[PDB]
């Protein structure tokens, strides 16, 4: 029965030092705001306490915000009814959106982008944290520098830390403590779902289209059907100028069975991430239809989270 501190109705009000502006994103309420003191751009996430408890997420942001590739928390408030998670704004747009519009995008470049991301996911996992919503629309650029250092994993709304039955936070390594079985199980599947979403990312980065969807009109049943089959083509036209190490890595990360699927750690050991200096550099023969992909991607996760 320790104190949280995250439960705080202090004096200063959020809208007392911040000026709200237009909306942002596309299931969590977000808006752009300005610091009424330094006039700097910030992103704020408003949450209804009556509809959800954000304590879990807020803490994850605090203890793991320092990570360069994790959206940084800059401030937070609680007016009693809502909670104002003030983080840094993303002016670089969605990472996938930008990359899919770069005709001269190579594997060596795509391999660097994924390396940076997985490196972040590995750390999170190592500290007993899973995202459980690691879709491409939640991976963005902080600025338009174009470099991987400006990559940010965002929206830890559905994130969950690992802890024993009594409440102690433990890492996937430390086992001495007593943790519920189904919990240790769910924490294993969740960590696999993240890697799978990264497989969806790499897939789209290479080809130019979504693996389990063609457009925003595909029926939920046919998509889930493709997802349940564990079958995906890697010998199409767009798959001609693609190395086998890529095709291989892409099949491993997307392995239908979670157990046989690679973990963040293993992914980083794959020769496609390790021997990146061997990878090709000539532009990838891809499909140019980022808007359609954005529709297909949304249709995919829409069916997934249908339940
Ligand atoms: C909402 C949310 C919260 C905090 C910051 C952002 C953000 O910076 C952002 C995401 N997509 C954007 N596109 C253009 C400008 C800024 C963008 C967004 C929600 C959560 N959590 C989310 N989409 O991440
Ligand atoms: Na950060």
């Amino acid at each position: 029965h320790s104190i949280v501190q995250q439960l705080h109705r202090n004096s200063i009000q959020f809208t007392d030092g911040y000026e709200v502006k237009e909306d942002i994103g596309v299931y969590s309420v977000c808006k752009r705001c300005i610091h009424k003191a330094t006039n700097m751009e910030f992103a704020v996430k408003i949450i209804d306490k009556s509809k959800r408890d954000p304590t879990e997420e807020i803490e994850i942001l605090l203890r793991y915000g320092q990570h360069p590739n994790i959206i940084t928390l800059k401030d937070v408030y609680d007016d009693g009814k809502y909670v104002y998670v003030v983080t840094e704004l993303m002016k670089g747009g969605e990472l996938l959106d930008k990359i899919l519009r770069q005709k001269f995008f190579s594997e060596r470049e795509a391999s660097a982008v994924l390396f940076t991301i997985t490196k972040t996911v590995e750390y999170l996992h190592a500290q007993g944290v899973v995202h459980r919503d690691l879709k491409p629309s939640n991976i963005l650029y902080v600025d338009e520098s174009g470099n991987p250092e400006s990559i940010r994993i965002c929206d830890f709304g559905f994130a969950k830390q690992l802890r024993a039955e009594n409440g102690l936070l433990m890492t996937p390594c430390y086992t001495a403590n007593f943790v519920a079985p189904e919990v240790l199980e769910r924490q294993g599947y969740d960590a696999a779902c993240d890697i799978w979403s990264l497989g969806v990312l790499l897939y789209t980065m290479l080809t130019g289209y979504t693996p389990f969807a063609n457009g925003p009109d595909d029926t939920p049943e046919e998509i889930l059907a493709r997802i349940g089959s564990g079958k995906f083509s890697l010998s199409g036209g767009y798959w001609n100028s693609v190395s086998d190490t890529a095709k291989d890595l892409v099949s491993k990360m997307l392995h239908v069975d979670p157990h046989q699927r690679l973990t963040a750690a293993l992914v980083l050991r794959h020769p496609w991430i390790v021997h990146w200096d061997q990878l090709p550099q000539y532009q990838l023969n891809r499909q140019d239809a980022p808007h359609l992909v954005k529709g297909a991607m949304a249709a995919t996760y829409s069916a997934l989270n249908r339940n």
